[PDB]
Parts: C-alpha cells; sequence; structure tokens
C-alpha cells in the first residue's frame, strides 16, 4: 500500500519521488501534491501553483496555476491575494481575464450552485471548440 | 452622538439614511457601509460592492469596486469568487488586469509586508501621473 491518504504524508511522499531524480520531472509528484492540495494542505497548494506556472513535474497550466493562486489567497491568512497579484503582474502579456474568470469558477463552485453553472458553461464551450 | 461604532448598526445607520431618499444617492451612505465593510462586515461588503461598480452613493470606482468583491470572495465561505468572476465577465471590456492586480495587493497589504511594497509602488505610480 504504497498510497498514503493523510495530506502531510501525501505531500511528503510528493517530495520523496521527487528526490528520486529519475527525470527530474516528477508526474507522481504532482498527482501526490493534487491530492493533499486538494484536501486543504496549504504547502502542497504552494508547490503545486509554481509546478502549473512552471511547468516543473509537467506541462503547464496557467489557468490551474491561477486556480491554486486563488487557493492559496482564500486559505492563507498572510497571502490574501499576493501571489496571485504578483503572479497577474509579471505575466501580464500571457494571463488573460478570461483564465482567471474560469479559475475563479472553478473555485467557487464547491459551495455556489450559480458558479457551477457559469462553470460548467466556460468549460462546454471550450470543449465544443475542441470539437 | 449620531455616530455609531458596532458595523451592525453602522450598516443600519447606512440604510437608515439612504431610506431619507434627499436625493436617493446618499455619499454618508456609502461612508457607514464604509465602516462597517471595513471591521469585516459581510452586508455592508456586498452592498459597497454594488454601490462602487454602478456609482450609486457617489462616483463608479472599478479598482473598489474589485477590492470588495475580492474581500467577500475572502469572507463568504458560499462565495469563493463568484461575484468576482461575474463581475470580470459581464465588464471584460472595462477591467483590466492592473485593476485587478491594484485591488488584490490592496487586500494582501493588510497582513504581508512585500505586498505593501508593491501596492505602495502602484500607488506612487499612479500619482506621479497626475503630478
Amino acid at each position: 500500500s504504497q498510497a498514503p491518504n493523510d495530506p502531510i504524508e501525501q505531500y511528503e511522499y510528493a517530495q520523496q519521488l521527487l528526490a528520486s531524480n529519475k527525470a527530474e520531472a516528477s508526474p507522481d509528484t504532482r498527482y501526490w501534491l493534487e491530492q493533499s492540495a486538494n484536501q486543504g494542505y496549504l504547502p502542497a497548494q504552494k508547490q503545486l501553483a509554481n509546478d502549473f506556472a512552471k511547468g516543473i513535474n509537467g506541462e503547464k497550466n496557467e489557468t490551474q496555476a491561477l486556480y491554486w493562486l486563488t487557493s492559496i489567497a482564500l486559505n492563507d491568512p498572510t497571502d490574501q491575494g499576493f501571489l496571485l497579484a504578483n503572479f497577474i503582474q509579471r505575466n501580464q502579456d500571457k494571463v488573460t481575464t478570461s483564465q482567471l474568470t474560469e479559475a475563479l469558477y472553478q473555485m467557487a463552485s464547491q459551495h455556489n450552485p450559480a458558479a457551477e453553472q457559469a462553470y460548467n458553461q466556460l468549460l462546454e464551450q471550450r470543449f465544443n471548440q475542441l470539437r
């Protein structure tokens, strides 16, 4: 059972896998950070925000970077938007209000039925263009 | 002493002043909403967000609208970014990532020294252009 369920041991397992330094890109590091971050573990959310922004353990994903930055803003009383603001500021050329809208609805959709409808509408239109 | 110190009575005084319906624009309604909102009273923050967005009790102010929307996201567990996202989405033509950056640093500057420096840098540059 090499499969932690507690967010602290998930986060630590992610570091352990990364330290194995196979290719230094560790997709399972991203996987375990996500499990940890989804249970609200702030260190995992911070690492995941950097991972998605920079493409550390996998592809870059600006919208998911913005999502985790938003999560950090909501859950770190000494952040309250600093990392998100600085990311937008230094990526003014790449970050669109559209990506930010999607990340925000993604966050809001957890406890707000109106947000879940708007989020799904964005996803469905983003998908029917690839279709 | 027509000057409440408790955020609930401030909020209620704001409604009372507004119901006087002098010009239906009530700058003192905005004033008391701000006192209430600054002590963390969510109903005041929501009304103030609408006030700044629409110019109800005074001039419009998109950056302050975004600020209070951010505050609502951080303090309303069933919002978590919905009102902010929807505001950006329906004002894509007016809202700039620059205004959002300023609102976010304004929020973050309360408990983050790095945010306060970045916020002041934005303010100082915004002021030296009018100078």
